[PDB]
């Protein structure tokens, strides 16, 4: 049948169908099809076998390849789904499922892995790491192509005994939507070797017909024993060759080990593999018509290299070949795919040219001009070899020229760009257009969609085609018949009208009429309108929606201005198909949310208006640009191009060489995202600074000032007098920063005020005066208050040190790391581990981490998933080993003629430099004396100053923290972390636990608790919350607690500075709130009151000075619960979902009671 | 000074001197060198920077590779000590050390990967699966060349900022004894660009001068940022050749990128990397005398392939190439330097007839009798390609076949094995007679011990070797001068004067 | 553990008289426990396919003395002693019941010799060193035990890496 999928559902079609057993860990891309394999698990799928596929979640892919091994090598056919890190977590058993010849198929999405910097999107990196393992590597180059050679896979695997990698390019296919046709499991199992299965039964480790395998041998056997398989690798080219007949016989689709296409007199060939395959075969088509003698290699089977099947359709007339591969590998003399090439041609003779070349690392694009630069290169009389194809290396000068633009789209394509905000229902609804347009016509279908980095209020594009032909365009679109907009905040602010054709059309969303376009259209964009005579129209999506009562939902208002105007299908086909799609959705919602859906789309096909525009439009002219300010170099040119959506253009000079980048760039961000911003009441404000604490963004801040620094202040920046006798004499003011405020109303909801003292107003009625009053309040100098840091009132007087980063608005993590700056920012390194808090913590180009009026502020630095507490180890050691240098040479200066000042300070160091404030006092007093010091002396005297001089920067204590999510310490960080804390090392580890991995969409994890659902767990999690805080105890001289900041603000604050001041490891486990669990973030701070407040989250201290001192170690903040905990459940979505769900309820409320009554035996 | 070491010993000795913070986890045969380097710290050794050397134990090598990146990142020149399925799980490190332009040396006991069964012997299987992560590599085939060429790693990387992977054979190398000359730390601190340390202190993760490093990066500048370090690389080979020359001023020893041995006008040579290079050396000596043109070219930096650096030393006069890889990447069209001399050669013209072939997985033995049989199938009409040797592969008839067995040690060189019982003291007492030898004559001093599986009452054979000239047999003993047996028990039972003299 | 009891080519691990006796893997240092773990879902998996071929018998015509055995071992197969009893009752009268089969009820019966191996329940037992436990292997060791799988950890403390020297 014909269905809309990606490439992970096109794999884990066939994954399921022929497997038992699939141990999964998330990784993205890979993640969705691990989590569309455990939905039709729990939904009773069977596979060829009769049953339901069994999915189990590990710690690791070490974990899950170790499952993998022991379930092959014990009788059950058993797959699994990665890519990129954990692939290479993987490679060890690799070596071993190989080596013992166990039929496998490991479905990999490629892609990039971490070098310089962390990329999520595709390339072949990950797979070539593994090239040498002994698996066998299968390359699909469409959705379609992952389908059937998926089927391929399996089929040949267990009649091969050799395992097999397939792969396919990350993004780039795995989430591109296309309609295929999908193989039914009824003819599958038609073509499977059942005496194959029979066989490796009879492998299978079972103590009445017992063996041993894995043994290890000396030097006698051990060669001998590993050149015995050799006729398996030999004979696997010829089997997969046969099973792809068996597929071919059944789906007319011709597969082979090395496919050709092309002139059959070509001269110039590109031998490539994965989605490459299917842009290069367009550009082979487009430029064969027109004359040119070229065609194209398509490799499927790259491992192993079958030479008799790559010879076989080589062309005789081919002189010359460039080799495309999709990795870097640094130093090498060539790409891999380059060298077998080279090599294969060699062993045979063929004088043939050939030249290798990089392309589309991390996704990087790759379309038709670029392969039309590649065979132009080919043409040339010295072809350039070593080449990169997609970039403008200016460096070292390996980038083809892209000369020329060409069109090679197959006539009659219909080509669309949607601009859609975050979770406003665009993508959503364009995948429904989608799979309404490939159900009901015999047109082909392609989505792929580009996200934003940015969490909330990012950008999306929406790239649609639809055509009579097999749509082989795996690139962005180029030429469009149609651009919707679906927010007109994007007008003025990207290239919406890139590339549209001639009388193409234009769908806006907007309230604007015809008129006020020519206020509010820019120039450049009313001459594209006009001068390319587009179809311009427009519509107010969002008065419709809140006439209807749909809110601000426009997803079905927009798509039906689409199908209206799209001249896709008959206007009357696509209004029936819409209303049809909306029964499937709206049905469960009731009749009355059902008929607002339909009368959405009845009120848009009225409410479409066509813009008649004058056809003066084509001669306007651009407005003098304001006089811009002076903003660093870095923020001139990488940070603004690459959010102005420009940052392909940057040349390869553009970049640091090691992916170093400045501190403190998101403040020049400001987005403007929010819907409603706080605004300040003072007469209501008791000068509290709790809203300063919970702001997940640090949009919202107290600011202090003496009155004659209040001279310039706008008349709007209303004061008043300080409380407390800290801040006797001086003025205050709750300031919040409309444009990277969030709207989340966090701040609104903690004001404890009798009458709240922030209410939520929306951003543009207030958005020009409060510019104007953060603009004064961010320029008022230090004031130097005594206010207690250990409160939370005098701690929100210190600078914050985490700013408007990339997190959701509402989130739970950014507050407790924001509030670690404030108290030792100053001097702090943070190793983070990869997930959320490196999402929103380090997206290249902008850093939320930011420095304080000195140039101080926390260094940050993310290694890898499975490493960050060992990570934050190595750190410690060095920064000790730097402090011991600085040591050296300052007590070999107490025996040199110095100041008997600079004396003093350096013995007063030198007994306090492993506490922080005695090492900040003594070490500022040695800075302030080192130029006078350094002018009064000469010869090796003076050299012994300069080298103090040298390390200065270690002079004050620094303060190692370990930052991460629940994921990384109790799963796949946790035998890390685990021995970090027990090697008594002075660091400090903040786990910030969601109870799920939150950046990759929300699946399960260790620290889920009882009958939860997440990814991966749809029936809900049957065992219980792995106890962290617990384990850690159980050394003793580990500091531990547990922590909520909605809960109780004193409680995070005692905890956070004894952590920090003990001399030892310290482990702060915080409750944090996320969208993943299913509740409205306006109340973050409220949901975590709550947890604590029904008995779910547990708050206590460990703290190993107290048993120094003979006094019980574990102290139990938090003892009575006063609230329901079967009525918390019920407030998130992650429990009530499951609603079997009844017994699983019961048990989370008996383990949340022994848990209680466990920590009250130990408090006692 | 000369003294009597192991390749674990002369590595260590280097990679002490170099580095402030050492993060190890144990692997056969890796650990030994973090066995002595963890007893100089405990006695007091200082590095060239004054003091001893930071041990730390880790849950296992992917800690020990995430401990080295933060030590590196946070400004502690840091070194570790691994092999096989040790070099495995630092792998994901690696890309980030290397990615990041982090000064570094690894040092590994190159031994073979678990496949079908575990082997704690010699191959470059692990080295190999490394190559692509944008680390320097570095092979040395003796225990003098440990010596040197871990002195050559530890001074280029800090001037390339490019990290070195600095392997040597498994057992063959890494547990052969040898009396060599060891280089005093006074030279090393005398050869090191301390504008390089310098430099790379100022790059250090620290909070009065903060930056980011490890950034997520979206499909705009990810592949523009990955192809920024290409100067770095293209720089290396220069900076690697200009290191051995310091070195060479220094000991008189002088190593290239690739160094070529052998007739001026062989037409049959022989490219490989390791140990082997000793005893293909040593075979091309007996060979050339004998009047045959055959050559050998032994790879030193094997990445960053410098093709100017290997097309430099080849004689125009080859025509026929045998590449040998000690490791075996099943179903590929070859292993990866045999792809590398293929490659190299196509993309310069060159009409030369290239074969490669395996030996030596699982310290298997190699030896000349074996090495003029790859001469021997270059000087067929129809060169057998893709073969093996050491083994008898009657399945796919891959193996070359030993034809005749030559005896190609230096004459005068004096030859001895014995067969000693488990803990009996003999292995022990072999190496005090090599110290022995080594300090109080001007003779060469080797010695190799095989042991057996069996913790307690196993057959240890051990094969000591003195002679006037430098001794680069790195095989077991063919012909004795003296043989002894330790225990009446073998009498009988083993074939004890198996090729005396 | 894996030196002593799985060194090529003598294997210390033997077969009682019937010719039934432990089954030994290793894989690697790291993984062990997550590998015993697989090993249990894959004969969980085998004796599902077992224990399906048996329900169909019930309704096959067969001697009552055969699905009287089934029916005991379908309400015992997760007993050690349960399954062996009822097991060898299966064992003994296969060969005579596929004698008086034929069609598919010989075929059916078939299937069940064929899968005989999984009657008897089977106990996974997951051994290791210190170094295995406490290290390198701590993070599997400690998923597998939260995972509530049945299988037996076998910790062999010695308090060093005894093979590799003692370290
Ligand atoms: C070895 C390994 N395995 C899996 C991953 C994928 N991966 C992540 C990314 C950022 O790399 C990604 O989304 O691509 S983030 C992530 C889970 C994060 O879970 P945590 O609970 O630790 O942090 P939070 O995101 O705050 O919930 C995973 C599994 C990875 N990066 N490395
Ligand atoms: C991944 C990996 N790291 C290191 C080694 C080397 N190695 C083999 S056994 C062993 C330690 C065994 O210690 P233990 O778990 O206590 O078992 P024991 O020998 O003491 O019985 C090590 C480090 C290895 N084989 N694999
Ligand atoms: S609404 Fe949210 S983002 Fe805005 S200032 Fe308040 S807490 Fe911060
Ligand atoms: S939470 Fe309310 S009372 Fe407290 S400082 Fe903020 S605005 Fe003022
Ligand atoms: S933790 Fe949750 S709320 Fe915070 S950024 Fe991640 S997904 Fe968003
Ligand atoms: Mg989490
Ligand atoms: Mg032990």
């Amino acid at each position: 049948p014909k269905q809309t999928l990606d490439g992970n559902t096109a794999a884990a079609h066939v994954a399921y169908a022929m497997s038992e057993v699939a141990t999964i860990y998330p990784i993205t891309p890979s993640s969705p099809m691990a989590e569309i394999a455990d939905e039709w698990a729990a939904h009773g799928r069977k596979n060829i076998f009769g049953k339901t596929l069994q999915v189990a979640e590990m710690q690791s892919e070490a974990g899950a390849a170790g499952a993998v091994h022991g379930s092959l090598a014990a009788g059950a056919l058993t797959t699994t789904f990665t890519a990129s890190q954990g692939l290479l977590l993987m490679i060890p058993n690799m070596y071993k499922i190989a080596g013992e010849l166990l039929p496998c198929v490991f479905h990999v999405a490629a892609r990039a892995l971490s070098t310089h910097a962390l990329s999520i999107f595709g390339d072949h990196a990950d797979v070539m790491a593994a090239r040498q393992t002994g698996f066998a590597m299968l390359s699909s180059a469409s959705v379609q192509e992952v389908m059937d050679l998926a089927l391929v896979a399996h089929l040949a695997t267990l009649k091969a005994r050799v395992p097999f990698v397939h792969f396919f390019d990350g993004f780039r296919t795995s989430h591109e939507v296309q309609k295929i046709d999908v193989i039914e499991y009824e003819d599958m199992a038609k073509l499977v070797d059942w005496d194959a299965i029979r066989a490796f039964r009879q492998r299978a480790l079972n103590p009445e017909h017992p063996h041993q395998r894995g043994t290890a041998q000396n030097p006698d056997i051990y060669f001998q024993s590993r050149e015995a398989a050799n006729p398996y690798y030999l004979a696997t080219p010829g089997i997969v060759a046969q099973v792809m007949e068996q597929v071919a016989g059944l789906t007319g689709r011709h597969y082979h080990l090395f496919d050709y296409a092309g002139a059959p007199d070509a001269e110039r060939v590109i031998v490539s593999m994965g989605s490459s395959c299917e842009v290069i075969e367009e550009t082979v088509n487009y430029l064969v018509e027109k004359g040119e003698k070229v065609g194209l290699i398509k490799v499927r089977l790259f491992r192993p290299f079958s030479a008799e099947h790559f010879l076989k359709v080589l062309p005789a007339s081919v002189k010359r070949i460039a080799v495309l591969d999709r990795t870097k590998e640094p130093g090498s003399l060539g790409e891999p795919l380059y060298e077998d090439v080279q090599t294969v041609l060699a062993e045979h003779g063929k004088n043939i040219l050939v030249v290798g070349g990089r392309y589309g690392l991390g996704s990087k694009e790759f379309n038709p001009s670029m392969v039309k630069a590649v065979f132009d290169n080919l043409a040339a009389t010295t072809p350039k070899n070593k080449f990169t194809v997609g970039i403008t290396d200016d460096v070292t000068h390996t980038s083809l020229e892209i000369k020329e633009h060409i069109d090679t789209s197959p006539k009659g394509t219909f080509r669309c760009k949607f601009f859609g905000l975050g979770s406003d229902g665009t993508v959503g609804a364009n995948k429904n257009s989608i799979k309404i347009i490939g159900d009901h016509t015999d047109m082909y279908a392609q989505g792929y969609f580009v996200y934003d980095s940015k969490k909330s209020g990012g950008v999306t594009i929406s790239h649609l085609r639809f055509g009579k032909q097999p749509i082989q365009s795996a690139y962005l679109i180029d030429q469009a018949d149609l651009i919707a907009c679906h927010n007109p905040s994007y007008v003025g602010r990207y290239n919406l009208l890139e590339g549209i054709k001639p009388g193409g059309i234009f769908l806006l969303n907007s309230t604007w009429s015809a008129e006020e376009m020519d206020s509010r259209l820019p120039a450049d964009m009313k001459r594209t309108i006009a001068t390319k005579k587009l179809k311009f129209y427009n519509i107010d999506a969002v008065k419709i929606a809140q006439e209807i009562g749909l809110g601000s939902r426009i997803n079905v208002i927009m798509q039906t201005a689409f199908f209206k105007i799209a001249n896709v299908i008959p206007v009357d086909e696509a209004i029936k198909y819409i209303k049809d799609s909306i029964v499937k959705t709206y049905g469960k919602k009731g009749d009355k949310i059902l008929n607002m859906n339909f009368a959405a789309v009845d009120r848009a096909l009225e409410a479409l208006e066509e813009i008649k525009y004058p056809a003066s439009w084509a001669d306007a002219v651009d407005e003098a640009a304001a006089t811009v300010t002076e903003e660093p170099e870095f923020i001139q040119k990488v940070l603004r191009p690459i959010n102005a959506l420009k940052g392909d253009e940057l040349p390869v000079s553009t970049f640091t060489p090691d992916g170093v980048f400045p501190v403190g760039t998101t403040k020049y961000e400001k987005r403007g995202i929010a819907v409603n911003i706080p605004q300040w009441q003072p007469e209501n404000c008791i000068q509290c600074n709790q809203c300063s604490l919970v702001c997940p963004h640090a949009a919202i801040r107290p600011y202090l000032a003496k009155p004659a620094d209040l001279a310039g202040a706008p008349e709007t920046f209303v004061t008043k007098d300080a409380i407390g006798k800290e801040a006797a004499g001086l003025k205050f003011r709750i300031q919040v920063s409309p444009l990277d405020c969030t709207g989340c109303g966090n701040c609104a909801d903690v004001c404890p005020a009798k009458v709240k003292a922030l209410t939520m107003v929306p951003l543009e009625e207030v958005t020009a005066v409060e510019e104007a009053n953060y603009n004064f309040a961010e320029q008022l100098p230090e004031v130097k208050v005594n206010f207690n840091p250990a409160t939370v009132k005098g701690s929100q007087f210190r600078q914050p040190l985490l700013e408007f980063s990339g997190a959701c608005a509402g989130c739970g993590e950014t507050p407790y790391v924001k509030l670690v700056t404030q108290l030792f920012g100053d001097r702090m390194i943070i190793a983070n581990a990869t997930g959320c808090s490196s999402i929103w913590g380090g997206s290249a180009p902008a850093c939320p981490y930011t420095v304080n009026r000195q140039g101080h502020g926390p260094a940050w630095a993310s290694s890898l998933f499975e490493d960050n507490a060992e990570f934050g180890y190595g750190m410690a050691l060095a920064v000790a080993k730097r402090q011991d240098e600085l040591a050296t040479a300052i007590s070999k200066a107490l025996e040199a003629p110095v100041s008997a000042a600079f004396k003093a300070a350096c013995e007063g160091w030198l007994a306090g430099k492993d506490d922080a404030d005695r090492s900040r006092e003594y070490g500022d007093r040695i800075k302030a004396l080192l130029p006078g010091e350094i002018s009064q002396a000469s010869g090796e005297v003076k050299d012994l100053l300069l080298d103090i001089d040298r390390q200065k920067d270690y002079l004050t204590k620094k303060s190692i923290w370990i930052i991460g999510g629940d994921g990384w310490a109790y799963d796949i960080g946790y035998g890390g972390l685990d021995h970090v804390l027990a090697s008594g090392a002075n660091v400090n580890v903040l786990v910030l636990d969601t109870e799920v991995y939150s950046n990759t969409g929300g699946q399960s994890s260790k620290a889920t608790q009882t009958g939860a659902v997440a990814r991966f767990a749809a029936g809900g999690k049957f065992t219980k919350k792995k106890d962290l805080g617990l384990m850690a105890m159980s050394y003793g001289y580990v500091y531990v607690a547990s922590v909520a900041m909605g809960a109780s603000h004193s409680q995070l604050m005692k905890a956070l500075i004894e952590a920090e001041k003990y001399d030892g490891p310290s482990l702060i486990i915080a409750y944090a709130p996320c969208i993943n669990h299913g509740i409205n973030m306006t109340y973050s701070q409220r949901e975590a009151k709550k947890a604590v407040e029904a008995g779910y989250w547990p708050l206590y201290r460990y703290n190993p000075q107290l048993a120094q001192e003979g006094k019980n170690p574990f102290i139990l903040d938090y003892k009575t619960p006063t609230a329901s905990f079967r009525d918390f459940l019920m407030g998130e979505i992650r429990y009530t979902s499951l609603k079997k769900a009844e017994q699983l309820f019961a048990k989370a409320e008996a383990d949340a009671k022994a848990r209680l009554e466990q920590y009250k035996k130990l408090a006692e």
